[PDB]
Parts: structure tokens; C-alpha cells; sequence
């Protein structure tokens, strides 16, 4: 049907624009600290304490199968990154550190989206 290429264009655009999102979140972190899972080889009780692990290259994944519907969902796959990461590190530690300076500088990045979303419809 005509509606359904239609949603589809939606839907390739809204994945457009959350690719340009992701970038940026992403040179939020300069040190890489969330580019990849944990390793479990390295890691090997991660599981015991982080029920759904999330890093950006697993998003990067989801994002290129159009498998974001709204930003919703986006920012929580954004947030598990920042919460899992403030659970398993301690305060004192450069891992949760690098985590609060994302999401206070993500903050602005995200304020703007939600705008360009709404906005763009």
C-alpha cells in the first residue's frame, strides 16, 4: 500500500536523524568507555549484576535494522548505559566518572532531538 511506504519513510528518517544523535552521544565519549558490551570473558559475573547490559555499538546495530519506533525508546537503550555503569562502578572510579559527564553533556544533545522529533513529526 501507499501508507505503508509512507510509515516506512517516516520510519527511514526518524532513523536518520537518531544516526546524527547517536554520533554525537557518542563523541561524548571520547575515551571509548562505552563503545562496546562488557566483555564477558573479562567480566565474567557481569550478569549477576547488570540484568540488561547496553553499550553503543549494540545500538548502532538496532539503529541500522530500523529497530527504533520513536525516540522513547532510544533514550532508554541511552540510559541503560549511563545506569548499569553507575550500579556496577563505584563513585570513586574513572568508569563512573565517564558515565555522569555523558549524561550531563548527552542532556543538551537529547533536549534538542526531542524538539527536532515533535517538531519534524
Amino acid at each position: 500500500s501507499m501508507e505503508q511506504v509512507a510509515m516506512e519513510l517516516r520510519l527511514t528518517e526518524l532513523t536518520r536523524l537518531l544516526r546524527s544523535v547517536l554520533d554525537q552521544l557518542q563523541d561524548k565519549d571520547p575515551a571509548r568507555i562505552f563503545a562496546q558490551p562488557v566483555s564477558l570473558k573479562e567480566v565474567p559475573d557481569y550478569l549477576d549484576h547488570i540484568k540488561h547490559p547496553m553499550d553503543f555499538a549494540t545500538m548502532r546495530k538496532r539503529l541500522e535494522a530500523q529497530g527504533y519506533k520513536n525516540l522513547h525508546e532510544f533514550e532508554e537503550d541511552f540510559d541503560l548505559i549511563i545506569d548499569n555503569c553507575m550500579k556496577y562502578n563505584a563513585r570513586d572510579t574513572v568508569f563512573y566518572r565517564a558515565a555522569v559527564r555523558l549524561r550531563d553533556q548527552g542532556g543538551v544533545v537529547l533536549r534538542q532531538a526531542r524538539r527536532e522529533v515533535d517538531s519534524i513529526g
